[PDB]
């Protein structure tokens, strides 16, 4: 029959967007929080991510605003920012800087744990959403393995009495991020090891805020250097985006063979090196307010339960657990709103053999291709990546032809209009990555009319007053 | 890599959406369609149903304007009138008659062949799609059986000559409706054959034109008549909707066990023996245009090649003759707007060792499973309903159960604003019909108010006057 109590493990993202959506199917929604949650915009740490940079792209911009209506009003209120790509970036590619073409698609721009905040009020406060804080989920109960294994439900230890129950359940939902011991649980209830592809660039990140200079926040775009020669040297990049409160969130990254700034007077000069000093320049003489913060958490990782033929029934794996990917192309967050999505839209078509939960878990596994084969293509091809993928999208192709055809993209979209479009639909998580093979892209990257390179990073003259430079 | 030419097969609804959209991704698409297409709204021997009635609801509506913008604008120009529902209908259900609560939904009417052509308009001119009319399509050339079998081409006849030229194509569409030879032309080439759910209600349609009186068809309501029992009685049923020219296009159907008005005498007799005589009294000073049109084409069927393992690669099916539905619900139609939406949306993601067709025709598959339980759940309990089914929402199901509930339904919906707006999302073709079994749904039947029973048909005033009766 209908399920009637389900419990989703974490509280980010993923955790509550699914929370909020089966309340609406379930009668009881139960949420196991390790951490606990402040009613402040304040870090924790059960979301270290949250010191870098966090683009939450158009398409899990609209997906939230679908789920939770006010949530962009809310948002813009708080001080976030819609930056209008590639209208309010200065970006350097590997093919030369970007035209700064009509806004065509957008993502909001603020400090993640401000979000968090945001989704948690508009999303939680259900009669029918019971949260417990400071409660860790510590294994799942029921058997395994076999003929017609099943999830009943989850043992829950309270971090500050230390005591344990079994929390029993008919639906089960681990959003419990990257950082997930799923396998763990598996293993101890006789389920066989899932299918998982990777693609590690070894990609490190090297954060640092900033008071940005009065008024930067509004009036100067985000800044971007995002050149790579991946074939032959690891990828070095940069990036500055305005969050709320006046203040710029600069955010370094690199790949495996590269070296990120461990102390606070090797941020700056690792700006310094990339292929233009913007960033270098830009930051030079803002006021620094953190100190460096350091992410290694960059590879590309995808799960596939709904392969696995003695996968538990009740069980649902959403978020970072499934599928991580290389956070440089920021759509880790419009993925768990994807998740989110597809229970709320296959939840009724399912309950209706529980074949309903492995229905649920593959029309989720089909929701989060297009930011997996995005990060894993353009992930591939870097010197000293760690590759261990069966996706015959990635394995059996000619790789010359495959980093031949990325510089023709690239070149494309920096300098045409009609090619620039189609690449942003994609970039930004509304389009899939094959669109870029397709006969209409073919089409528009031969057809459209190429605007002639520019030589300087294209700021307009107030912008460079904004911060007090001119020049290049 | 990329197919480079597809032969639709058929150029009705289906057939025509197919072709302007493989027109996008493909670089020639010709379509091979038997009769001679006019351009001017007329009526030709492969759309006999044309001359019945048909409803064009959102869902399918809203598909066919997102990928031919105007058409709706288009329709309305030549008068076509847009239904909302339940406002602009008087309906007649098993448990009362229906309040005009404000529309939650809306269908385009008009004759079908001004639909077909306007539809052509838009779609065919395309420059890469050439229509090779008066040509028939009698069988399937290439490999099949075992392995991986393949389409190469169709073995096309010109009519006008006696011709006979084998046309090769990466990919073949067959969309030539409920009328398809396609078991012929897949046993001839050694593919096992299918599996096909059938619940089949003997369903028959009469039909006939009539002039209504000035402006009844812009400020009189349609009219529907639906009989309440299944268990004990053959149903019988009449409608009336608005047509463009001013006309009244009256369709009369009854189930097996029952006997429909073959010639012309006996038609408004047999809306004079319904639950309510407002068919035969609106009809009975009216001019009949037509003689009485039949159909015996009411039976709900669907095949599964997304099931079949030995499904030849090149090959896709769409349309009614992938799977066809009691008319009586109208989604014909939509479900040929869904398969051409869904080839669009998946095309480049699936064509990307043809593993990128059985992909396209599973996705396919789940697009037309709406209509499908939402055609075969209201038959499955009729009288003489001949049933040869494997799905498991229709054969494991308590009879009593599914009956009880289908009441409550349609009490709900008659007389509950909330429950009536769910009820036509998925009368609608826009929600799942799993939806009414729903928690949100429960509670709105369970929880809105209920209105009282309505004691007479549900005209205003000023509307019986444009057709000159009162009393009930
Ligand atoms: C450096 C970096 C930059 C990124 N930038 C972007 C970006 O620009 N845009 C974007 O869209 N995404 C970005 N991402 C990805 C994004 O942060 C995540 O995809 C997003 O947070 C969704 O993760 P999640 O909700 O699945 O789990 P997480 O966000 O990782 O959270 C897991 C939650 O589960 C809780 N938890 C864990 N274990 C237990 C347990 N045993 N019991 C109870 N609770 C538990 C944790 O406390 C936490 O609250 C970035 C990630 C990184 C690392
Ligand atoms: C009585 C009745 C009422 C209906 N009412 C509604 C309604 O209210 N709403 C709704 O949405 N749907 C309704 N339908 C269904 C709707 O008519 C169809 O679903 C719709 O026309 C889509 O069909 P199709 O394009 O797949 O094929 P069809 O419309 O049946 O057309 C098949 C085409 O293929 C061609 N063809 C056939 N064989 C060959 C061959 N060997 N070679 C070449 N060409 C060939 C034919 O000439 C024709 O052009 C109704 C159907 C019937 C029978
Ligand atoms: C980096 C490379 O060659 O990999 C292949 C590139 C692909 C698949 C598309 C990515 C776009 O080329 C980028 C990186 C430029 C877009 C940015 O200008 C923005 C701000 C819209
Ligand atoms: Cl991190």
């Amino acid at each position: 029959t209908r399920p009637a109590h389900a419990v989703v493990l974490g509280a980010s993202m993923a955790g509550t967007l699914a929370a909020h959506v089966l309340a609406r199917h379930v009668d009881a929604v139960t949420v196991v929080e390790r951490d606990a949650l402040p009613e402040e915009p304040q870090h924790r740490k059960g979301v270290p991510q949250a010191r870098h940079a966090h683009l939450l792209w158009s398409n899990g911009a609209r997906l939230i605003e679908e789920m939770l209506p006010g949530t962009t009003d809310r948002l813009l209120a708080a001080g976030a920012r819609r930056l209008g790509f590639p209208e309010d970036l200065v970006t350097l590619t590997g093919q030369g800087w970007q035209h700064r073409f009509p806004a065509t698609q957008f993502a909001l721009v603020a400090s993640r744990p401000l979000l968090d905040l945001t989704v948690r009020q508009q999303a939680l406060g259900a009669d029918n959403i019971t949260v417990r804080q400071r409660t860790e989920a510590v294994e799942l109960t029921g058997s395994g393995g076999g003929s017609g294994g099943r999830v009943t439900g989850v043992v829950v230890r309270d971090l500050d009495s230390g005591r344990q129950e079994q929390l029993e359940a008919d639906l089960v939902i681990d959003a419990t991020g990257r950082g997930s011991r799923l396998k763990q649980w598996l293993a101890a209830l006789g389920v066989p090891a899932l299918e998982e592809d990777v693609v590690d660039a070894g990609v490190a990140y090297a954060t640092r805020l900033f008071k940005a200079p009065p008024g930067a926040t509004t009036h100067f775009p985000a800044v971007n250097i995002a050149a790579d020669d991946r074939v032959r040297e690891p990828g070095r990049f940069g990036v500055v985006y305005p969050i709320e409160g006046g203040r710029w969130l600069a955010t370094l990254s690199c790949t495996r063979g590269a070296q990120l700034p461990t102390h606070e007077d090797e941020f700056i000069p690792f700006a310094e090196n990339l292929n233009h000093p913007i960033l270098a320049d830009l930051l030079r003489d803002a006021e620094p307010l953190t100190p460096v913060f350091g992410s290694r958490s960059g590879a590309n990782r995808r799960l596939y339960p709904e392969r696995l033929e003695q996968w538990p029934d009740g069980l649902l794996v959403i978020g970072d657990s499934l599928t991580a990917f290389n956070p440089i192309y920021g759509h880790g967050m419009s993925s768990a709103a994807r998740c989110a999505t597809t229970i709320d839209r296959e939840f009724e078509r399912s309950v209706q053999a529980r074949a309903g939960t492995r229905a649920l878990q593959k029309a989720i596994g089909a929701a989060v291709d297009d930011p997996w084969i995005l990060a894993a293509t353009k992930d591939i091809d870097y010197v000293n990546c760690r590759v261990s993928a069966t996706d015959p999208r990635l394995i059996g192709v000619d790789t010359e032809q495959r980093l031949r055809f990325a510089e023709a993209i690239t070149a494309a979209s920096i300098r045409s209009p009609k090619a620039s479009e189609i690449v942003t639909d994609v970039m930004s998580l509304n389009a899939p990555q094959a669109e870029l093979g397709s006969n209409r892209f073919l089409m528009a990257m031969r057809a459209d009319e190429r605007l002639p390179e520019l030589t300087a990073p294209p700021f307009l003259p107030e912008e460079l007053a904004v911060v007090g430079l001119d020049a290049a």
